[PDB]
């Protein structure tokens, strides 16, 4: 599965890293990707895996490339080359209109509005789990929490959750029932009638807002609205599900860090930021719009380049002892939510989900562990993650509140 080396790529830059199967995976995903930052590895390498593509390995180049959309286009953001969500695949200027609209639905003011709804949802999930003394965290909290948040955001009935969870799962873990493109249309078929109706009788919900939106001085098309609404759903799922899982896996394994946040709950927002750095999980890419010499390396029009958001915060040049989790770091440097014009619109909503999760969980279930005998398995990709997270606790050490 190595693609033949293109003639413009010098051999000395070749490191065959497989973003879907890194060799050090059993050590943890972030550790597995950090091999790219060992001192014998150049700032910019070519891998022959996954069709062949560049990888920027250090924070400086990752940031620079994300800033320079004129050379590094979002028209093809996934490796391999072989997905019509908006605004993911748009560059400025087209991107800014759609981004402005989506910001109306998940922006800081909306997050401030839903804050206690978000807390009530977390409390309800946690309280239902608390007496069991155990859960499949990824299944029982990490997924229900953001999907329930979406149903609130989008004004959608609870009965639709199982079917919506299934459709979104088909894009990450397919059953074999249908192609990826079929899962997409199924989702769109769910969304179109809701969009069309709320054009006519708008609510205060995200679908209403997007549906009644304007681009190019005219009403948004149903095609545009469906592709945007689709991103608002999937965008806040896989990342959140997997990030909360990494964070809870770490806390389950580190009673000292649990204790710190229990004793000092005011450090939880700072803890959130440090977890976002240490357990960063996205690795998107760009495509070269033209021939371009970049830090002494000749890139060719059409080359793909993976720019792992994950790696900037792990780079020792950005944070000392980057593998060490320290909630009091004076400066937490990362690009966990990206960088440049596509920087996560959900960043404020995600931080609140994380903070609320940490606070409510540590309040009700302060002492918890990985299930005895369980070895946590991870997966690597565009959004890296946790396959499952079995947790246990003693319900006599918990409290309802
Ligand atoms: C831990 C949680 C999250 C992480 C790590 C994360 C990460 C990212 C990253 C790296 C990007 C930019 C991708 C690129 O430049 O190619 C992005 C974009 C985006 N995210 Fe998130 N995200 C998270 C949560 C959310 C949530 C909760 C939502 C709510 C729906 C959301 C909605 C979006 C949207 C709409 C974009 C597209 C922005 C654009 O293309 O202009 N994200 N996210
Ligand atoms: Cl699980």
């Amino acid at each position: 599965n190595l693609a033949p080396l293109p003639p413009h790529v010098p051999e000395h830059l070749v490191f065959d890293f497989d973003m879907y199967n890194p060799s050090n995976l059993s050590a943890g995903v972030q550790e597995a990707w950090a091999v790219l930052q060992e001192s014998n590895v150049p700032d910019l390498v070519w891998t022959r895996c996954n069709g062949g593509h560049w990888i920027a390995t250090r924070g400086q180049l990752i940031r620079e490339a994300y800033e320079d959309y004129r050379h590094f286009s979002s028209e093809c953001p996934f490796i391999p080359r072989e997905y019509d969500f908006i605004p993911t695949s748009m560059d400025p200027p087209e991107q800014r209109q759609f981004r402005a609209l989506a910001n109306q639905v998940v922006g800081m003011p909306v997050v401030d509005k839903l804050e206690n709804r978000i807390q009530e949802l977390a409390c309800s999930l946690i309280e239902s789990l608390r007496p069991q003394g155990q859960c499949n965290f990824t299944e029982d909290y990490a997924e229900p929490f953001p999907i329930r948040i979406f149903m609130l955001l989008a004004g959608l009935p609870e009965e639709d959750i199982p079917h919506l969870k299934y459709l979104t799962d088909q894009m990450t873990r397919p059953d074999g029932s249908m192609t990826f493109a079929e899962a997409k249309e199924a989702l769109y078929d769910y969304l179109i009638p809701i969009i069309e109706q709320r054009r006519q009788k708008p609510g205060t919900d995200a679908i209403s807002i997007v549906a009644n939106g304007q681009v190019n001085g005219r009403p948004i098309t149903s095609d545009e609205a469906k592709r945007m609404c689709g991103l608002l759903l999937v965008g806040g799922l896989d990342t959140v599900v997997n990030f909360l899982s990494f964070s809870m896996e770490f806390l389950a394994k580190s009673p000292e860090h649990r204790q710190e946040l229990i004793e000092r709950p005011e450090r939880i927002p700072a803890a959130c930021e440090e977890l976002l750095r240490r357990f960063s999980l996205v690795a998107d890419g760009r495509i070269l719009t033209s021939d371009y010499e970049f830090h002494g390396v000749q890139l060719k029009k059409g080359d793909q380049i993976l720019l792992p958001q994950m790696l900037s915060g792990l780079d020792e040049r950005e944070n000392a002892a980057p593998m060490h989790v320290d909630f009091s770091r004076q400066k937490v440097s990362h690009t966990t939510f990206g960088h440049g014009s596509h920087l996560c619109l959900g960043q404020h909503l995600a931080r609140r989900e994380i903070i609320v999760t940490l606070k409510e969980w540590l309040t009700r279930i302060p002492d918890f562990s990985i299930a005895p005998g369980a070895q946590i398995q991870h997966k690597s990709g565009i959004v890296s993650g946790v396959q499952a997270l079995p947790l246990v606790w003693d319900p006599a050490t918990t409290k309802a509140v």
